[PDB]
């Protein structure tokens, strides 16, 4: 048969009949399914097996598709994997999205904004599931988004939490978000955001907020925005009402329930406003829900006055 890490290379190898897998090779697993415990059918010769790396060439093949010296990774991954494969991702409105199951919502919700926001994955196995996951097939993608965030199937899931999580893993290397804070006793201070931190931000929904200016204390000095360089911004505050207007956004969540315990729901601004929940789609013209986060489209910005 064939074993391997990355998928890229295979690696040829045989196996007793008489022998479990795990004593020949180690932990390997096949499908997502743990073949360790099970001995060699027989029935399949060649097929591509699974395996902890054991070699340095397979410990350096493992880096360079998945960027992680973790060993417990790969065990994680296909435990999570086994379960994604057996989800439905339907396609509502041009987006694929997840069918309802084990508490995935925080997954749907982010599957959803990725394939609306230009991001770019650090390694490579996440930006080839990204590719896999625009066509239509997400079970590897929504797998390893578990993998990196250290989280299982059923886990209660936070969508800006899992996103900044995939922000350290993609290339907001460009990104610059340059930010001003003034008070009339201290003066005024320039601070330099680079990375993650230069686009995501915690307080306010509203973009126009953010660069009219947010209340925060000093050691009240007011926090306005100077200059973004990035191609987004992630707008998140605690859950509260808001009203989202058809054309001024890209993406919003929507989470309704109790703290940890509540439902995502997904709204996308296109001719119209689209609401997706799962499987299921809903149309109106404007939105007034409880609100999380509010996604914005941005290329270059600079303040005036
Ligand atoms: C579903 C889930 C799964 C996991 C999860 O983990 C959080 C712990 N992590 C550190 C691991 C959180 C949540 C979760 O409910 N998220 C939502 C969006 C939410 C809801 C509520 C809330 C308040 N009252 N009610 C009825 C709901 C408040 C916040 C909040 C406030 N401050 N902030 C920030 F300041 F931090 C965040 C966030
Ligand atoms: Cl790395
Ligand atoms: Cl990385
Ligand atoms: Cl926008
Ligand atoms: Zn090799
Ligand atoms: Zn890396
Ligand atoms: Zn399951
Ligand atoms: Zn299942
Ligand atoms: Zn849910
Ligand atoms: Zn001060």
């Amino acid at each position: 048969v064939f074993t391997t890490v990355d998928n890229i290379n295979l690696h040829t190898q045989v196996v007793d009949m008489s022998m479990t897998y795990g004593q020949q090779f180690g932990p390997t697993y096949l499908d997502g399914a743990d073949v360790t415990k099970i001995k060699p059918h027989n029935s399949h010769e060649g097929k591509t097996f699974y395996v902890l790396p054991n070699d340095d060439t397979l410990r350096v093949e493992a880096f360079e598709y998945y960027h992680t010296t973790d060993p417990s990774f790969l065990g994680r991954y296909m435990s999570a994997l086994n379960h994604t494969k057996k989800w439905k991702y339907p396609q509502v409105n041009g987006l694929t999205s997840i069918k309802w199951a084990d508490n995935n919502c925080y997954l749907a919700t982010a599957l959803l904004t990725l394939q609306q926001i230009e991001l770019k994955f650090n390694p490579p196995a996440l930006q080839d599931a990204y590719y896999r996951a625009r066509a239509g097939e997400a079970a590897n993608f929504c797998a390893l988004i578990l993998a990196y965030c250290n989280k299982t199937v059923g886990e209660l899931g936070d969508v800006r939490e899992t996103m900044s999580y995939l922000f350290q893993h993609a290339n907001l290397d460009s990104c610059k978000r340059v930010l001003n804070v003034v008070c009339k006793t201290c003066g005024q201070q320039q601070t330099t955001l680079k990375g993650v931190e230069a686009v995501m931000y915690m307080g306010t929904l509203s973009y126009e907020q953010f660069k009219k200016g947010v209340q925060i204390p000093c050691t009240q000095a007011t926090k306005y925005l100077v200059q973004q360089e990035s191609p987004f911004v992630m707008m998140s505050a605690p859950p509260a009402q808001y009203e989202l207007k058809h054309g001024t956004f890209t993406c919003a969540s929507e989470y309704t329930g109790n703290y940890q315990c509540g439902h995502y729901k997904h709204i996308t601004s296109k001719e119209t406003l689209y609401c997706i929940d799962g499987a299921l789609l809903t149309k109106s013209s404007e939105y007034k829900g409880p609100i999380t986060d509010v996604f914005y489209k941005e290329n270059s910005y600079t303040t005036t006055i």
